[PDB]
DNA sequence: GCGCGTACGTGCGTTTAAGCGGTGCTAGAGCTGTCTACGACCAATTGAGCGGCCTTCGGCACCGGGATTCTGATGGGCGGCCGCGTAT
């Protein structure tokens, strides 16, 4: 139960960062691309899927 | 170290819902195409900003003068010294 709470914490913040750009971009269908930059912000850079 | 307790791992059976590949639909990203507003650039004038330089009143904490309270030598008067001393 404890971890689910955190998992949620983490998703929330990242998706929070991600969603804004997508809105910024005048679109709904939020991209994988945002998922990542948003991750790069919080400080969890990912190698694999992007740009 | 040791001992008590119990909770969490390992199993089977029951059960529940992910993953698969099948189709359909249209939304929303991506492209594309024309206009023009807003930002860069160059100019000239102006005062906000920085170095240089020294300001004044208020607040913390040390202070100031005057009446008043407590301690000390002074002193006549009632008593006691019993022991040397003059007079008959």
């Amino acid at each position: 139960e404890e971890t689910r709470g955190v998992l949620k914490v983490f998703l929330e913040n990242v998706i929070r960062d991600a969603v804004t750009y997508t809105e910024h971009a005048k679109r709904k269908t939020v991209t994988a691309m945002d998922v990542v930059y948003a991750l790069k912000r919080q400080g969890r850079t990912l190698y694999g899927f992007g740009g």
